[PDB]
């Protein structure tokens, strides 16, 4: 069996990438759900709960500012698929941020696209460690594309055999992430139009 | 003596399945109780407390979203029946999730049906390891049926003698689990109607 | 000297039974005290601290649900009388649960009645191992009665000489335990009336 | 040189008694200090650290309940004076409990009075082994009095020559211990008045 | 890769300096965002959340008093770039305060200028520890200037080789910080004019 | 470096004194600022926030009654200079109360005068613990005078070498505190005249 889906579109699920030990890449899928608070909490458990809190708090800033969803009155549940000892995750992981946006908006995410990077509270995608090793894991999982922070482009060093097996997509900002992974449609168009101001503000 | 019941309907009790060591299956009954918080806590102890937290947090998302029970203001007590060294449980175990739903709703669970799988925060049943070995344990305990994640169907490899001794029921979603194990009646009908939106959302 | 009392009524003290090594029964008295938390902690130490946590967490569920004592804001101190290497205790020991109820309610427990069994979070008394050997220890200590889980009744096999020396009382539920060991009186009546709903719910 | 003081009053120091090997008594002085936690810890090391934890946890129950000191937010340091291989200490040693009370209250303890016994979480003094041999050690150290659990009174068997050399004081409860060893004064009066409810509750 | 930018102007981002362990300096970039509250919260997580609360509360005082922004009805998100164990940050870090002002005003901060210091609620820059070591980190990161509290000027002791590699700028007050790091322009002029009263009040 | 100023007059800043651990004195400067509320809040964070709330609420009573400042429509920011683990502050610390009065009135406080004491809602200065140890800290910091509650005068016990290094000023009431620390001038005269009724009422 496998804990990631390699093709198709799913709401609230993103193929993130992380490292186990010092150097081994893994596909680390994230599933998010948002609910009414019945003040909202970030609900997460385990070794990566701090990363979940970082990502959810940072994405909440951009959601409030640019989309106007009252995420402060929602509970946000973050699930990491596959428990591993010694996982090193991306600070403020963009995969978690993306899963939250997908969940709140009801817009499915392309499972063939893995991603790694850290979300700034301003909507920028900041560099992370282990990019080559994460890309390798994505290739071994049969994923088609991998989003990485633009500032990590020169960190990519793959074998000739692995090069060519995956499309590497460098990004500066969260809206480029959403452009590449969200399912095309009315909902996406509408959301992307709200995020345009983030791009205008950031350039 | 035995720590599982093999027939009849009980509130808040589910015959889960787990692995001890690398490969030996065990029946791992879960008993859950929900109480007023007198913010609610997940109350669990021992080697499997993290799995209990995962399952309770994930099921809380679907309970809040689809049933509107204020589970955030309840304490949720999870008990694993039978302490074993070296138990490997299902992440976000569906048996724990089911026991919690049964406890909150007061709808008994069929003890003749064992289950294994991991609950997503979206209500999906995700694949787990050791499915053949868990099925074997269910057969040795005299259980009639075993629910497994659909994605584990091709992981089943039983002897001719064991094949035929238990009905294997693959599932995609939590509501199918509840369909098969919850006692038929007004209460079930009412609950299943609330969970219908989960199925609509997930398909 | 002796570490158990064989007759009379004492608040917060119960003659539990356990096993040392594989098969030797022992009387294992438990003394409990509850205090204000000055969030409450289970305060216990030694080899059996996990069993103390299990029993206290499980009894807390029934105390909150049925009696409304704010046990969550109390510290609960569990003492095992007599340190032994290689003690195997009852999971969620009913003797610990009973001692806690006695301590919180100020209702003394009959020292002539030993007990063994595991408390479910629903208030059921679940079967345990070594029942014959525990009964033997109770007989050797000069105790008059021994409460055991009903599901262990067929596990009793005593010599003709030992048979007849102790009254074996099988139980299904915690309120039967309390019926047999708590001192008769206004306080007991009042508490038993609160626990009646547990019995109604469990039957 | 000697590791015990035989006369005078000292804060936080008690002449406990223990056994080395199977039968040889020793004077085992305890020194305790309480500090702010800067959740409080029991700080102890060596072969007897478990006994220190037992005694400190049990006395904490009575301190919280009857005196209202927030011992949960203090660190409690326990020192055993004289390291010996093969020391068998009293479970929940009353000497450790007494040293802690003396330290928290700033009321000195009479060094001419040795003691042995186990503290229950309810404030009772429970019987221990080796009482004759501990009394002998107290006599050889030149101590004037020895407190023992009342239930050990019939365990005393001294030579004619040793009989008569020490006053044996049997006790039921911790407040009798404190009555005999704490320095007379305003502080003692005040503390003894708080512990009166323990005696009322225990009789 | 690197987690700091060494040149250019960015809104809401400041190259702060901190210490890891006892003595090692690090560049600790801060990114801040302010949003509508949808009462405002300081939203921060991790080991340095208390410092973030201090800095945001202190800067809020000067923002309310001198600029009249209703920061009380904004959420203020603070992100520390790069998670490290054992970071010791500046109390009420001026880098956090500056990032908040930059974010609320939309005026970019010069990334070539690092800073360390503690903001008083009156707008003063108070001394901090580890100034030499922080300056060293700034030099190793390739930063051009470092702002330090004036009272730390005599704490600077750099090698001949490091001296000369960075401009050290001592400051008394927050407006001098803003003078040196904020991008020149209409927006800055306007803001600096509001802060002039702080300087008048503080001198 | 140092976190206190030892000479000169500063608005809103007071050299308070506190204890760390059980007995070590520290100089704990307080800085206060008052702003418009844009209902007013006490804005404080950290381990001492409750003391800040106490002091600000108590001083607000006397400010409203005797000076007529509408402090209810101001935010009051309290900053403790120097974070320490295990600080024990003065309940309703007079240093915090004084800093607030200084901030609201714009009258500087003499930094050479340290103080300790608790402010009553009636304007009295109530006794505190650790006075000798706080005085010692003031002496070690090079402060010239220390205000203490009159009822603590007999608690002072300094070495011959320390005696003589600081002027100890006992006080009954807040206006004596203000007499000794506020800068002489029109503003002070005016404020002291308003507080005269407090003294008349309290004598
Ligand atoms: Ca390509
Ligand atoms: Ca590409
Ligand atoms: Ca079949
Ligand atoms: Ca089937
Ligand atoms: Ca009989
Ligand atoms: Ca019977
Ligand atoms: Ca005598
Ligand atoms: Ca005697
Ligand atoms: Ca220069
Ligand atoms: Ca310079
Ligand atoms: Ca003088
Ligand atoms: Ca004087």
């Amino acid at each position: 069996y496998k804990l990631f889906i390699t093709e198709g579109y799913e709401v609230g699920r993103v193929n993130g990438l992380a490292v186990i030990g010092e150097s081994a890449g893994i596909v680390l899928p994230i599933i998010a759900e948002v609910t009414p608070s019945m003040e909202g909490r970030v609900i997460a458990t385990g070794r990566l709960q701090e990363i979940a809190r970082e990502a959810v708090m940072n994405v909440s800033a951009i959601i409030k500012k640019y989309t106007g969803r009252d995420i402060s009155n929602m509970d946000v549940h973050i699930q990491f698929v596959g428990t591993y000892e010694g996982v090193a995750g991306d600070s403020a992981s963009i995969s978690i941020a993306t899963a939250v946006i997908s969940a709140i908006e009801g817009i499915p995410v392309d499972q063939s696209v893995a991603m790694t990077g850290s979300l700034s509270v301003k909507g920028e995608v900041l560099p992370v460690g282990g990019v080559t090793q994460k890309i390798e894991a994505a290739i071994q999982a049969g994923l088609k594309k991998v989003i990485i922070p633009k500032d990590n482009i020169d960190d990519v060093l793959l074998d000739a055999e692995h090069e060519g097996k995956i499309e590497v997509i460098p990004v500066s900002r969260i809206n480029e992430v959403l452009e590449h992974v969200l399912e095309d449609g009315k909902k996406k168009n509408r959301l992307m139009s709200k995020f345009k101001e983030l791009e205008l503000a950031a350039v």
